[PDB]
Order: C-alpha cells, then sequence, then structure tokens
C-alpha cells in the first residue's frame, strides 16, 4: 500500500502529479444527462474533472467518485489549500484520481 | 468533454447561461407529493428550480439531482457567490442543469 | 410549477403557511421504532414535525423527507432565519411540507 | 404523535431522559467488526452509545441510526449544547434513542 | 460493550492505541481502482490509512468505513484535535479501527 499521493500515482499508467499548493479558484457541477461531472480550475488556468461514471470504472470506484465531488465542493467553499492532485492525462480535462491537502507543510 | 459551464451548456438544446455573480437570496425546498423540488431566487426576482425527478431524467442523473440540491442549500447558507447557472429554458421557472462558482474572478 | 412556497401550498388540501421570520429554537430527532421523526420548535411556542415515513407518502417523497431533516438540522445549528413553513394541518403537531429561507428579505 | 422528547420517551419500555444542558466532551467512532458504533461522553462522566445495528432494529431505524451518528459528530465539532437525551437503560452504556438541542432555553 | 477507545482496542488481536492529542497534518484520498482509500499524517511523521474495503471486512463494516473517511476529512478541515487512534498493526501504514476526539481533556 502506498503511504502518499506520489507513490500512489506511480502505480498507474497515464497519470501525473500536479503540485498546486493553492486553493481552488472555481468549482462547477452539472446534472445534465451524460455530463454528470464536476470541473475545477486554479487561478493560473489549470483545469480538472471528476469523470462521469462509466465503463472505465470498476464498482468500488462509484462511491469514491461521489466522495471526491463532495471533497472538492467543501474544499472550494472553505478555501482549503490543495497540495497535489494525481490525475490521468489521457483525458481532457485531466481526470482526478487522488487529492492531498496539507495546509501547514513548508514548501 | 467540456472545460467550462458555457461550453457544457452549448451541447444541449433549449438551454441558456445566466450570469449572476451574486449570492442566493432565498432557498425553498419541498417534500410535498409530486413537488419534491427546490427553488432559489436572487435579490431582484430571478428564479430557478431543480426539477422534480421524472421520466425526462435518466438514472445517471438521479444522484446528481440530489447533489445539486445539496450544493444550493450550502451555497445559500454560506452566502457563496454564484458565478453562472446553465438552465433549460423550456421550463418555468428555469430548470438548473449546472452551476459554477468562482469567488475571486474579476468581473468586467 | 410554483415559483414560491405560498403558491406551492395553495396546490394542496389541508395546508397552510406559517410565517416565522426567526431561527429554530429547538431541534429534536429520534431513531426509536415507529417514531423515526424530527420535531422543531420556535421561541413563540410553535411546534412542527417531519412525519414518520408511512403509507400516506409516495416513493418520490422518501428522499425528500430525509433531506428535510438534514435541512432543519443544519438550519438549527447555523441559526439560519426561517421565513415560512408550509404545513399539513390535519396532523398534530403540524407536519412540514416545505420550508423557505430568505435572510435579507425586508419586513 | 409526541410533541417533545419527554413524551416520546414515555411511550417506550426501558427508557429514561437525561437532562444534560451541555456540549459533548468526547466523540468516539469505530469501524471494527461487530463494534460499528459511536460513543459520546460528557464532562460529568456520563457515557452513551449509538448501538451497533442488529435484529432488535426494524428496517425503518437503519437510516435513523446513521443520521443519529451524523448528528452527534456535527454536534461534537460545533460544540452545540445538548439539552436532553432519551436512552435505553437496558444496555450499558445506555443506548441513545433520541436527542434534543435547544441553545437559548433557560436552565 | 466497551465505554472507551482503549477498552475497545483490547478486544481485538493485532491492535494498538496511538495517543496523538493533535490535529491532522495532511489528508489524502483516492478514487483510483483498487486504491479507494484515505491516508492521514500527523506532524510527528506518523501515517495512517483507512483501508480499501475488502474480503477482510464483514458487510456491517462497509458503512462504517465510509463514515470514518467522512470523519477524517471533516476533522482535517476544522483542525479538530484527535485524541487517540485505535489501529491494526499488521498493515502498513497502520489501518485505522477507531478514533476518539476530546478537545477539552487535560493531558
Ligand atoms: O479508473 C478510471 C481510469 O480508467 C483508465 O482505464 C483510464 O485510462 C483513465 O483515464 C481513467 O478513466
Ligand atoms: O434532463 C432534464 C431535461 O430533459 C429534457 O428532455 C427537457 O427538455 C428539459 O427541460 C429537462 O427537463
Ligand atoms: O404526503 C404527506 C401528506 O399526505 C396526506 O395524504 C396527509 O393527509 C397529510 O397529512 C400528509 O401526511
Ligand atoms: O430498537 C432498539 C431497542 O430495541 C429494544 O428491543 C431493546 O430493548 C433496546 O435496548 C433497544 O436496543
Ligand atoms: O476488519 C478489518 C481487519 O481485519 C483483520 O482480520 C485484519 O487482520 C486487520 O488488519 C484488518 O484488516
Ligand atoms: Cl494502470
Ligand atoms: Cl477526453
Ligand atoms: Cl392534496
Ligand atoms: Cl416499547
Ligand atoms: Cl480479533
Amino acid at each position: 500500500t502506498p503511504q502518499n499521493i506520489t507513490d500512489l500515482c506511480a502505480e498507474y499508467h497515464n497519470t501525473q502529479i500536479h503540485t498546486l499548493n493553492d486553493k481552488i479558484f472555481s468549482y462547477t457541477e452539472s446534472l445534465a444527462g451524460k455530463r454528470e461531472m464536476a470541473i475545477i480550475t486554479f487561478k493560473n488556468g489549470a483545469t480538472f474533472q471528476v469523470e462521469v461514471p462509466g465503463s472505465q470504472h470498476i464498482d468500488s470506484q462509484k462511491k469514491a467518485i461521489e466522495r471526491m465531488k463532495d471533497t472538492l465542493r467543501i474544499a472550494y467553499l472553505t478555501e482549503a489549500k490543495v497540495e497535489k492532485l494525481c490525475v490521468w492525462n489521457n483525458k481532457t480535462p485531466h481526470a482526478i484520481a487522488a487529492i492531498s491537502m496539507a495546509n501547514d507543510k513548508k514548501i
């Protein structure tokens, strides 16, 4: 089992780490058919999505996808500082796989 | 896959964007039979709903409909600034498809 | 489709609007068998319930009942001002059908 | 239908009211097998549980039990004043059946 | 039935108590297939996980695992002081079984 987001990311193909050390700039969610997703951006312009659930996901991910959208909403609303995101880069926008938050970390 | 609410809205018929850049003024929710819905207004009278679930909605939307109602309630309570709404304009009040929030975006 | 709580209320038999313009004074919830319900009161003495789910409710209402209890709890804990309640008056206490909140509204 | 926690409590065998008028001192929760429960204590030492779900619970209580655990967590974190608890006194620690909160009530 | 996290811990093999009396330093969560988990750390370098649901877990634990992840996220965001963690020591990082929070306690 990995002990941090960097080592978790390294277990998967087509993933990279983005280091943000920043709060989320915008949050978007949709209930439109076939676009039931969230999108977040950072102030520089970096954009990310939580993918629409689909056949690329296994059953255990269904709940985790819903959790990630809860997490991003509350993070946005509390202006919580996001440390890193693990993403799949074979999607546009990049698709969120994991998130870390560590407000007090010296950078 | 769209990158923002405006491009998202352009994928659908009978939709438009409202640019609000303002907090929600009132939040109403109902459990009454056949009116299981939410209604929000902004200070000068602009009014929106989250539709009662029905045969126009597919199963993948059911969770997202419940999520939107949660988002609107917490936005109302925290006085969070709503940037845009994507709505269907073939309903009255206009029916919410998507929402974006971006507090620090400089308005022009 | 109604655009406000007053118009929504007028659609049903056995309903009325209470205008409170006040925060909730007390919140009570129960997990006891056949009394899985919530009760709120206001400082003016008014008492209301969120009814136990039963045969008088249709399937589409089950989720909304749980949502109403969530909404009343967070309103209570944040001292959110409640504008109006739409209630059924053929139950004692009066059974909540809809709630509206509008902090800045002038009175 | 009862109008308050005291009258609700008196409808059940093996129950009693505790008048606390105080915030929760500690909150404990467990995911360990057969001990999927919550425990709260007050500064006077009073200790209570939200029981592990079981065959003594009817289906309508499962959701209410999960809600009660949500309510206690948020009450703990916001330091909300608990007015009264209704508890089953045939379990040790006594098992929570209902809760009431009423911050502005005189004591 | 145990009345506290220490006595709860002593009912299970391969467990131990960590006393932290400190807020969570970082929170990490993942939706990646087969790594649907959460990881928290403390200032002192100590790292803990909430395990991916699996065949080591009984059905009644599934809801409680999801609840624990909710509790840790909200604790991290509010800077709530964690008192003790009960963990399994036959996993790396140590797997969380229970958590207690008691802000006003004398150390
Ligand atoms: O688990 C979800 C992931 O599934 C992979 O197969 C896909 O390449 C990724 O882009 C992401 O969708
Ligand atoms: O997905 C929900 C939408 O479904 C469409 O068919 C309808 O025209 C819209 O008004 C909206 O109800
Ligand atoms: O939908 C809930 C309502 O159902 C009605 O039939 C009943 O008369 C009301 O008191 C209320 O229970
Ligand atoms: O519904 C839960 C309750 O069920 C009763 O039968 C039992 O005596 C109580 O202690 C409590 O467990
Ligand atoms: O219930 C979860 C636990 O199950 C045990 O059998 C295992 O040894 C622990 O490490 C933990 O996984
Ligand atoms: Cl892979
Ligand atoms: Cl793509
Ligand atoms: Cl009617
Ligand atoms: Cl009884
Ligand atoms: Cl064991």
